[PDB]
């Protein structure tokens, strides 16, 4: 519903003409884009650079000296504004050392450097400092560089896996003899804070390790069995604590679904080839775990899962579960995994063939699992933190995820309500923190048009961006959903970057924004909107208003602190919540893995949900008590 839109886009539209193809953005608010193509012909690499968000590209294959670049390593991009770019070149079969090309000037100038080893993994930038780097050689050697790749010293041999921690710390696992596969479950976990000068052994009998938020996790194998269990440390391995999670076997796996400063979402595989597991939410120490969701779909250790952080609203997560019927259903939690429920269906929607009742059903979302089964899904769900409460996803309306070709649904309130956005599979992108949505029909045949909306998917305009139809491949836009430049890629290889600057000529002002209470279920109630003990009220751009938010737009929100209630605490170890009300109570006797933990000790009977900011009201935390005597009450033990 924008007048004379065609005129504005026509001048703004820009076109550029150009094996294995990869595109990497460099920095924020720089517009630097690198495109790398390699082809194997019985074979040279091509590199392009753009400083205008992809409107124009300049060939810079001269800087790489026509050297072949290995696709597997890809293009290593430096942290935020470092501008560092590293490409791993291919070298002669007999070369003693590897060769890489590096740049620190956002790829304007590249310097060739030979290496003392052959890289086995991609070089990883240290988060605290861009200059520091680490890599693993073909001989499982760990090399570190303090000069952005000029000089590499082998700090330690036989490293199975290495990762960057906070403050330039390095954690790695080593194998005493043979190969990592031989020493599975017998590895040693080491840490060095001095860039290899000094080493500290923080674990033995290690299977693997992981990092999430503050937490550092390590899986340790039993002495008398194959089974392994998780141990957690918040002090970089100086002290360790067992995690109240079940032990698993070699067939089973552990996966960190999501982690942050407050807590972690942990997935434990069920015994057998079920293809599903249970989700556990931790406390602020990562030690005590609450069962959140049953029969959560996860194919294998590196397999597909539909678990999705809805990044546009606090505490909202979406995933898929396998019912006993062997049908897949989509579940959503609005309170960080405290309760899970079915997504509400759009009001003007018809239940499909999967529904028992024609007028009652739910909305189900197509994510990574649907894509892996070769369903007609071109994109997983999309959400951005800048665009408050907006979720866009492919889905079906019924009792379960259906095989039929899907339509696109949008939510403007963080997942509480939905409406059909477009018919049939599409590609979508969010721009200007929600100021514009852009969409691209997915078809077998070429396309010549791009669709855009300025009222959060409620209405759309159709604009033709080319004379000649192209075969659509993908969309590229600056990470962070703050630019107004979108790029359409396809072959007849071409790329039309549209700029929407003219469409939103007017910048936004106070009057454009309006007040919106997030998480509002019942507007009359004092407690309405309390999630994790507090409410958030937002200023968001009115749907009718069509103005640019700007690159420096700031989400404005004010927090209201609710009164603590029992619902803001979870049961500590040794307590459970009966089906009756919600007061935590001490279990008759611990069983299963709960008994394993016994043989954190002090239990308050209640602990505050991590991330919960409620103040005042009830405090149910009890004086610290010890259940060890209760635990060993049944065991005869020596004097
Ligand atoms: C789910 O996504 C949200 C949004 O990205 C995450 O919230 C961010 O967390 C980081 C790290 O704690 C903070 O620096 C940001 O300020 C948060 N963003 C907002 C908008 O609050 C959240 O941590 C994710 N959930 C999990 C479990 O990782
Ligand atoms: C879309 O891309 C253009 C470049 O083609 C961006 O233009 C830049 O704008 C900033 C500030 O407006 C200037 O400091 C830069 O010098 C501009 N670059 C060029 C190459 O002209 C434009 O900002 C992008 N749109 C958005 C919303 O970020
Ligand atoms: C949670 C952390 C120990 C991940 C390492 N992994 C994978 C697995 O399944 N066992 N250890």
């Amino acid at each position: 519903r924008v007048r004379d839109f065609v005129a504005k886009l026509a001048n703004n539209t820009h076109q550029h003409v150009f094996g294995s193809v990869s595109l990497s953005w460099v920095g924020d608010s720089t517009g630097v884009i690198l495109v790398l193509t390699t082809f194997h012909v019985p074979g040279q690499s091509k590199l392009y650079r753009s400083e205008d968000y992809g409107k124009n590209f300049k060939d810079i294959t001269d800087l790489i000296n026509n050297t072949f670049i290995r696709t597997e390593f890809g293009m290593a991009i430096g942290p935020e504004n470092s501008g560092k770019v590293v490409l791993t070149a291919e070298v002669s079969g007999g070369s003693r050392g590897g060769r890489i090309f590096r740049s620190s000037d956002f790829a304007k100038n590249f310097v060739q450097t030979d290496l003392p080893f052959h890289p086995l993994t991609q070089m990883m930038y240290s988060p605290q400092n861009s200059d520091y780097l680490l890599a693993l050689s073909t001989e499982n050697g760990l090399w570190v560089s303090k000069n952005f790749g000029g000089k590499w010293e082998e700090i330690h041999k036989a490293v199975c896996l290495a990762k960057w921690g906070s403050d330039n710390t390095i954690f790695f696992t080593t194998y005493a003899n043979g190969s990592c596969k031989a020493d599975l479950g017998a590895l040693e976990l080491w840490r060095t804070s001095d860039l290899g000068k000094s080493f500290k052994t923080i674990g033995v009998k290690i299977y693997s390790f992981g990092l999430g938020g503050r937490f550092l996790f390590a899986s340790v194998m039993a002495d008398k069995d194959t089974t392994r269990r998780i141990h957690v440390s918040t002090d970089q391995g100086d002290t360790w604590s067992m995690a109240q999670l079940p032990s698993v076997g070699q067939e089973q796996f552990y996966s960190i679904l999501a982690a942050n400063d407050d807590m972690v979402f942990m997935h434990v595989d069920e015994p057998g080839d079920t293809g599903f597991g249970t989700i556990f939410t931790s406390d602020d120490r990562g030690i005590v775990y609450s069962k959140s969701l049953d029969r959560h779909l996860y194919t294998t250790t590196g397999g597909e899962t539909d678990f999705t952080n809805v990044t546009s609203l606090r505490g909202v997560y979406i995933t898929s579960v396998l019912s006993e019927d062997n049908s897949i259903q989509t579940m959503i939690t609005f309170d960080q995994g405290g309760r899970w429920t079915h997504l509400r269906k759009p009001e003007n929607s018809e239940c499909d063939a999967t529904a028992k009742n024609k007028n009652e059903c739910s909305l189900h979302i197509h994510a990574s699992y649907s894509i892996s089964q070769k369903l007609n899904v071109p994109m997983a769900p999309l959400s951005e933190p800048n665009a408050v409460g907006i979720v866009i996803a492919h889905g079906s309306v019924g009792d379960a995820i259906s095989v039929m070709v899907p339509d696109v649904y949008i939510s403007d309130d963080g997942g509480y309500s939905w409406t059909k956005m477009l018919e049939g599979p599409h590609y979508y992108t969010i721009l200007d923190s929600g100021g514009i949505i852009v969409a691209i029909e997915h078809s077998s045949r070429p396309i010549n048009v791009i669709k855009f909306s300025t009222d959060e998917g409620q209405c759309w305009q159709t604009y033709t961006f080319t004379r000649d139809p192209i075969y659509f491949t993908g969309l590229a836009s600056e990470p962070g959903a703050r630019s107004m430049n979108i790029s359409i890629w396809g072959f007849t290889w071409v790329s039309y970057t549209i700029d929407f600057k003219d469409i939103l000529e007017r910048n936004c002002e106070e009057k454009d924004y309006t007040i919106w209470l997030a998480h509002s279920t019942d507007p009359e109630d004092y407690e309405d909107g309390c999630i994790l003990g507090y409410k958030e009220q937002f200023l968001r751009l009115r749907k009718s208003s069509m103005c640019q938010n700007g690159r420096d737009y700031v989400v404005t929100k004010q927090p209201s602190i609710c009164l603590c209630s029992l619902e803001d605490f979870l049961c500590d170890f040794g307590y459970y919540r009966p089906e009756n009300d919600s007061k935590c109570v001490e279990q008759p006797e611990l069983k299963g893995h709960d008994l394993e933990f016994c043989l954190h000790l002090t239990t308050n009977g209640y602990r505050k949900i991590p991330g919960d900011k409620c103040q005042g009201g009830v405090n149910p935390v009890r004086e610290v008590k010890d259940l060890k005597k209760k635990c060993t009450s049944n065991f005869l033990s020596p004097e």
